[PDB]
């Protein structure tokens, strides 16, 4: 298992937050872990908001295909920048940066969250989980993969809090020879163990062309 | 196989179009066909743009799980906002009638903001590619959908768009999917047989919660 180091720094409605930690991931089973502690006391918002923020390297890819994020570690790497629009008007701008220190992945993530109303679900602890997603991935050129997924949280009362994410993965040294005759799909799910101060995920990622 | 009747009207940058026809659908196979002909001469834009416009009824759903083809009825509307990478926008509304063991659709599209050098007026789209839509409920009466989609181009590139859908159900009309712990995903793909004047699709629709 590759060791994971992670730091997330950011602002939510102007309110600063930061957390640090890490874990382990193994690309072979498409599973990773990550546990991180806040460095600034209890979060002002639902810790579940950050599950999909707290490593695409650790996804399984179908038989004749190689995980292009896993592949890029050995050649220039890649960045990910996402724009996440939430149903109550909230918006997350998230940027993902990586450095690699011999069989260990280091994440430095920045998030900027704006426009969540005072009565937003994220300030209320009603989120009990996040649900699974299937991201649609396609290249726009040799160096860029464009992603799109909708995602939901289940609420304590039974309802849903939803968002939509548009991602731009900018690679340094050309993406793996798949590239390129249609999209790839990435199924993801998490197991979450959060307090307002200490967050934990188990994430599974499996890419496919056909289900 | 249940019979399908279909009409599609609207405008692309003001230019009026109308297509009429139909086909057949077998919900247990998750397969349907549809053949339609333009009534206003040859289209001013790629016929491939209409593939995902020319019937969710004909989708397989996993071990019950039913498919809201439940209607029956009593049915649903679909409204989609499709945003294209060129700046083009398609506004599409889907209406259905059920007269006698067959499904009849009357679909309306408004296309705007497609630039003069847009792919859609060029003939370079050779096919449309597969999708997986994410479906989740909004309060018993509304199903919200999201999918990105691509057309493959003759030069080997891509022309892409994203779609946000709102499915309004008349009389709930979700049991197995309302009480679901999360989203449903619907995998779709097509085979296209288009001429610019006469359009043909074979569509496959298969829903799932996992994997695959």
């Amino acid at each position: 298992a590759m060791k994971i180091e992670c730091r997330i720094t950011g602002t939510l409605n102007g309110v600063e937050f930061e957390l640090v930690g890490g874990g382990e991931g193994t690309p072979e089973q498409g599973r990773m872990t990550n546990k991180m502690k806040s460095t600034k006391g209890a979060l002002t918002f639902s810790p579940y908001l950050l599950s999909h923020v707290m490593f695409y390297h650790f996804g399984t890819y179908p038989s004749g295909y190689e995980n292009p994020f896993l592949h890029a570690i050995n050649n220039g790497g890649y960045t990910n920048t996402r724009i996440e629009k939430y149903e109550d008007g909230g918006v997350l701008h998230v940027s993902f940066s990586y450095r690699y220190e011999a069989g260990r992945v280091i994440g430095d993530f920045k998030v900027v969250g704006t426009g969540f109303p005072e009565d937003s679900v994220i300030f209320t602890d009603k989120i009990i989980r996040s649900n699974a997603t299937v991201e649609h991935l396609h290249p726009m050129g040799d160096n860029v993969l464009v992603g799109s997924f909708a995602r939901t949280f289940s609420l304590r009362d039974g309802g849903y809090y939803s968002f939509v994410v548009d991602s731009h993965m900018h690679f340094k040294s050309a993406i793996h020879p798949s590239i390129l005759g249609g999209p790839m799909f990435a199924f993801r799910r998490v197991e979450e163990l959060h307090s307002n101060t200490e967050l934990g995920i188990v994430e599974y990622q499996h890419a496919f062309k056909t289900p």
